[PDB]
């Protein structure tokens, strides 16, 4: 009662040809359908091993004739990465081939339909969706992609844009449970935010260069902005969770978090003859990206952090200093009030390292 | 207050010259040397943060004229591996231009001197010390290495051999404070081993590809072994200190680690008019190296710790199972009793990764040659 499919990338320069083994737990193509996938950087763990707990607790639902959807899990998404050793430590960030960010450069399926969705769109939402979604399964089509990358890239978009609910399950190096979203899609996923624990919602309409999250969900606010004249819905409700940081593996933690997926799931319509009852109660506010403060060590030497994960911190505050062992002592301050929600790891600084992340609120 | 060197290596692919800061607190070639590096795997922090506050305790024992020997201090032994980023995370273990492991393949200064010593040798073991500490400062003097890495091991050891105290300071990915040692400087090292807190003193002849700590140490066992018919002590008490894990920076561990260090120093009578008092409880045995089990991945996968850092562990008990989170979970057992002194600090494996140590008394099997 679970589908397997494993998709196989074309050979990388060593000549070795990679898999991404895919799963699907409902009807295909039919109800609401969900997308969860993890280990797009290939280092960050915590994801991987929910996603083996939720497919545990979904094998369960599918016994039980439960699921409702298509319900969509891919435990590790970038296979190429997952490779990348070196020094016997795993680099999975950046594609050693192209050295581009594994979650950069995905497809603008607002650029690849405007021309397409010219005639096709209607006073009826739910037309303009199925629409959309279809004009989007064709543009993809029409794209042959020959690196192994950007052929893992299209896949990943190919099985996601027209998903209703999508979760790109992601790690920082040391960080707190937090979230990512398109700004408008607040508060409609304060639900998603709550279930997870996020200590930080962090806003954008526009971030890098064309992530995953916004290549599923910015389509549907571009699209709406391109055709004024039609009912464009927000279709595609996609989020970043930053789960803990990258090396943060424990079989509680895991569980919990799978625990919390499966709620979201019951939540959005996934699952049958289950109640979940209230939802817990959201530790932060949803902020804007462009509030958000970036700590960087302006000089090489250690990462000595005068404040704790998760700390809340004022504007003037002491939060790291870079000590030069055989040198000089920096002190770097915070420029905003808010929640010190991510560190390092790796507690030594090259310049302009970013060493820390306060979620803050742009005051004026 | 104190003498500072800037050592330059040849430069390497891209042009680039590095220097070694050296500092010096007391005379020269003077009454007791000690010798006290970190950063020689420059990933390792601990060490690095402790030896800045080693100095400052120092300087102000340099400013009272406190100093009865020659202290040497380098806080970053390894400018090379410090410069080694890879997508913004530092690779500090091997070397890019040789591939080579920047604590492997130091000088045998026992195959270097044994010739020489054939006709040097008399009844007076502090006469054979000086004798073999001068031939071994000429053996090396004769050695000419071109390339960075091999400049920077030769200038390590030129200056530690030589040394009545060496203490190489490290780190491990994920561990408690430990110590390696030569079997036979047990219980010599004890008073080290309790101020720096071990929880486990792991014991060899010999380990590796010739690391640093054996380099300094062992020369005085083997030729004690190659000239049997006149007193060679061991000169040379080294010890490898892993003072935690790599990324544990952290201002009061640092500055206890200082004090420590500091206290060793006046233990062994490198600083006058300081008292240091009872010794420290020693929290472990000495075990033999051969008796430590690595545990090992069989696959890759997740890393799963049923066990927390310094646990104490049966044999049978699963430790840690590594889980393909699309695919099968794979449990590994304890095979003796012992502490879990180290786990590993990025929780994914490949093959025969080794992601923990339990420090046991029954040697194992599998443990020979390492
Ligand atoms: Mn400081
Ligand atoms: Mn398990
Ligand atoms: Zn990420
Ligand atoms: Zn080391």
């Amino acid at each position: 009662t679970s589908a397997c499919e494993n998709f196989l990338l074309p050979a990388d320069q060593d000549g070795i040809q990679r898999q991404v083994t895919i799963f699907r737990y409902g009807q295909e193509n039919s109800a609401p359908k969900a997308y969860l996938q993890a280990g797009l950087h290939a280092d960050e763990f915590p994801g991987m091993l929910a996603l083996k707990y939720l497919r545990d607790l979904l094998d369960e639902a599918a016994r039980r004739n439960r699921i409702k959807g298509e319900i969509v899990i891919i435990p590790q998404a970038n296979p190429i990465g997952l490779s990348q050793w070196k020094d016997g430590f795993l680099l999975g960030r950046f594609d050693h081939q192209t050295g581009t960010n594994f979650n950069r450069d995905y497809p603008d399926l607002c650029q690849l339909t405007v021309e397409k969705l010219d005639g096709q769109l209607t006073e009826n939402a739910e037309h303009n969706i199925d629409v959309i979604r279809k004009t989007m399964r064709s543009a993809l089509s029409e794209l042959k992609p020959e690196q192994a990358v950007d052929v893992l890239r299209h896949k990943l978009i190919s099985e996601s844009c027209d998903a209703d609910l999508v979760l790109d399950l992601h790690a920082d190096n040391q960080a707190q449970c937090h979230m990512y979203t398109l700004t408008p899609l607040w508060p409609a996923m304060h639900d998603v935010a709550a279930e997870i624990d996020a200590r930080a919602v962090l806003l954008a309409e526009e971030s890098g260069g064309h992530p995953f999250d916004e290549a599923c969900s910015a389509p549907w606010m571009n699209l709406s902005r391109a055709f004024p004249d039609y009912p464009i819905p927000l279709a595609c409700q996609s989020a970043t969770f930053e789960l803990g940081s990258n090396d943060e593996v424990d079989l509680r933690l895991a569980q919990d978090q799978a625990e919390a997926l499966f709620r979201i799931l019951i939540r959005r319509g996934f699952i049958e003859d289950v109640h979940v009852g209230e939802l817990p109660q959201l530790a932060c506010e949803g902020t804007l990206l462009e509030a958000m403060q970036q700590l960087k060590a302006p000089c090489q030497g250690l990462i000595v952090y005068h404040n704790r994960l998760g700390d809340f911190v004022r504007s003037g505050d002491k939060v790291v200093s870079i000590v030069d062992p055989i040198g000089e002592t920096v002190d770097i301050l915070a420029h905003t009030d808010g929640v010190l929600f991510a560190r390092h790891s790796q507690t030594y600084a090259y310049p302009n390292k970013v060493i820390g992340k306060i979620a803050g609120k742009e005051p004026l």
